[PDB]
């Protein structure tokens, strides 16, 4: 029945500084609320079990504190191992679990570097042809894209795919594909795809033709 809510649903932190998690509830959870840190690919972990009684082991720099029906974990001292993702959870009634809140390096802005690429022969015989657009090594997350062809922004019919942060220098890449039928390659004459980010003042674009 108790839904629980996690806020905000990303937080940008620089290594060394401090970060805060809120948590809310539907109706009250008195002090039946523990909070957990999810590595990727790893098992969830404990962090706090009580509202605030931290467990064995974890470093001193993570608290929690609330009551009620809101509660709020932070760290002090944040270090790069730190950066996961969390969830708040409860266990006062059918126990539940929180969206969970993202945390990622924070480091200078970076344009994006745009790259397209079309078909070529083997595909044809394939019959499915299909362009990429590679966004390379781009801060921050935000970095958009858009595929262009005549008179339609290709978006609903491809798909798009990101890395996580490219951890040894933090920044992101993303591997738009675009794919078609066999004779769409011929069907469209216009072709390119397209980015916005706050480094870019106008879209960056790359293209290509039929002819």
């Amino acid at each position: 029945e108790i839904v629980m809510t996690q806020s905000p649903a990303t937080l940008s932190v620089s290594p060394g500084e401090r970060a805060t998690l809120s948590c809310r509830a539907s109706q009250s959870v008195s002090s039946n609320l523990a909070w957990y840190q999810q590595k990727p690919g790893q098992a969830p972990r404990l962090l706090i079990y009580g509202a605030s009684t931290r467990a064995t082991g974890i470093p001193a720099r993570f608290s929690g504190s609330g009551s009620g029906t809101e509660f709020t974990l932070t760290i002090s001292s944040m270090q790069s191992e730190d950066f996961a993702v969390y969830y708040c959870h409860q266990y006062n009634n059918w126990w539940t679990f929180g969206q969970g809140t993202k945390v990622e390096i924070k480091r200078t802005v970076a344009a994006p570097s745009v790259f397209i690429f079309p078909p070529s022969d083997e595909q044809l015989k394939s019959g499915t042809a299909s362009v990429v657009c590679l966004l390379n090594n781009f801060y921050p997350r935000e970095a958009k894209v858009q595929w262009k062809v005549d008179n339609a922004l290709q978006s609903g019919n491809s798909q798009e795919s990101v890395t996580e942060q490219d951890s040894k220098d933090s920044t992101y890449s993303l591997s738009s594909t675009l794919t078609l039928s066999k004779a769409d390659y011929e069907k469209h004459k216009v072709y390119a795809c397209e980015v916005t980010h706050q480094g870019l003042s106008s879209p960056v674009t790359k293209s290509f033709n039929r002819g």
